[PDB]
């Protein structure tokens, strides 16, 4: 489904990804997303798919974009440009110097110093979740752990009842991965309906939540508005329930694959934050972009105003440039080098609870459940878009070879 190619594009640059469907899914998301580096393809491409967009395939160039926000606008940063333009959340949809005393709040909600008080709830979950799960000798991962684990972790620092879990699950899906069920904007209003009563009963009576806090906050010497609230903790809401779980479901689908790999961590835990690092960069999972705020010419390739152009935070530490024998998982890599958190003033504000979320993971369920497996004869089906994703993951192991610690 190809849109007719613009004047300003040279033919040689075409090379048609779909970046909700890449054609070689099938090997894995990661390796779908790889064929944008292989020889045949420039640096920086012009797709014809949904709607027709750019896409740069290397670490440097996706780098030097997203520290140009002169050029390179935050302002519609989804593809396709309807969600783009009805893209709003803060701070995101800011570029500098305005997203700078929205950021400042979003650091104070999950930001280090939250991360390091809710850390033993962090502990205590993790190590309860893997317990229950630990006799069964089996489990869907995703649904077991990848998804209550980090959500419910979510819901704890907002405030908010698990029993709105699967709704917002529902609606943050329909934002980085449709379905075709409704727009950008319909799931969009959706959540933020769900936010605005939550909010204003929240600036009447304000708790120590997160939303509480980013509600009843201050931004250039004056109270956020309600609106610029909903905008921010929307964003808060899409940012605690999709990157995290879909990250842990890639590392522990190679992490049952790979029982030298998982002894290391079990043998060396000191190693853990490392090897946190280096599935962050093999199975990293975001791209989003940014949309051309005049003409520009960016490494011999004329850019328009208006033209988005994706940069796949999923690329960086995939480029064989920044990373030798990038496929390949080695925990001991002298410099593990990524973008996966993005990169510039986005940077992600969550990072620090994502690593959190990760470390504890790797050893909580190392150490109870060491010895495991794909289910026999399982097909892992990966699903690709702004944040990229695990189907299911039927794991499977012997109650025998577990431990309750
Ligand atoms: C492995 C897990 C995660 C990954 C890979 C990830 C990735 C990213 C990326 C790539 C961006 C930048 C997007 C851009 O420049 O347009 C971002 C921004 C953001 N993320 Fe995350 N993230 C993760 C976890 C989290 C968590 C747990 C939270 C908690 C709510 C969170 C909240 C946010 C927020 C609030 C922003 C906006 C920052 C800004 O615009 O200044 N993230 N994330
Ligand atoms: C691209 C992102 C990962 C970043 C945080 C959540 C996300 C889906 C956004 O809308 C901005
Ligand atoms: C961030 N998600
Ligand atoms: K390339
Ligand atoms: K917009």
């Amino acid at each position: 489904n190809l849109a007719p190619l613009p004047p300003h594009v040279p033919e040689h640059l075409v090379f048609d990804f779909d970046m909700y469907n890449p054609s070689n899914l099938s090997a894995g998301v990661q390796e779908a997303w790889a064929v944008l580096q292989e020889s045949n393809v420039p640096d920086l491409v012009w797709t014809r798919c949904n709607g027709g967009h750019w896409i740069a395939t290397r670490g440097q160039l996706i780098r030097e974009a997203y520290e140009d926000y002169r050029h390179f606008s935050s302002e519609c940063p989804f593809i396709p440009r309807e969600a783009g333009e009805a893209y709003d959340f803060i701070p995101t949809s800011m570029d500098p110097p305005e997203q700078r005393q929205f950021r400042a709040l979003a650091n104070q909600v999950v930001g280090m110093p939250v991360v390091d008080k809710l850390e033993n709830r962090i502990q205590e979950l993790a190590c309860s979740l893997i317990e229950s799960l630990r006799p069964q000798g089996q489990c869907n991962f995703t649904e077991d752990y990848a998804e209550p684990f980090p959500i419910r972790i979510f819901m704890l620092l907002a405030g908010l009842p698990e029993e709105d879990i699967p709704h917002l699950g529902y609606l943050t899906d329909q934002m980085t991965r449709p379905d075709g069920s409704m727009t950008f904007a319909e799931a969009k209003e959706a959540l933020y309906d769900y936010l605005i009563p939550i909010i204003e009963q929240r600036r009447q009576k304000p708790g120590t939540d997160a939303i509480s806090i980013v509600a009843n906050g201050q931004v250039n010497g004056r109270p956020i508005t309600s609106d610029e609230a909903k905008r921010m903790c929307g964003l808060l809401l899409v940012g605690g329930l999709d990157t995290v779980v879909n990250f842990l479901s890639f590392s522990m689908e190679f992490l049952a694959k790979s029982p030298e790999h998982r002894q290391e961590l079990i043998e060396r835990p000191e190693r853990i934050p490392a090897a946190c690092e280096e599935l962050l960069r093999r199975f990293s999972l975001v791209a989003d972009g940014r949309i051309l705020t005049s003409d520009y010419e960016f490494h011999g390739v004329q850019l328009k105003k208006g033209d988005q152009i994706l940069l796949p935070q999923m690329l960086s530490g995939l480029d064989e440039r920044e990373n030798a024998a990038p496929m390949h998982v080695d925990f001991s890599r002298q410099k593990v080098s990524h973008t996966t958190f993005g990169h510039g003033s986005h940077l992600c504000a969550g990072q620090h609870l994502a690593r959190r979320e990760i470390i504890v993971t790797l050893k909580e369920w190392l150490t109870r459940i060491p010895d495991f497996s794909i289910a026999p004869g399982a097909q892992i089906q990966h699903k690709s878009g702004i944040v990229s994703g695990v189907q299911a993951l039927p794991l499977v192991w012997d109650p025998a070879t577990t431990k309750a610690v």
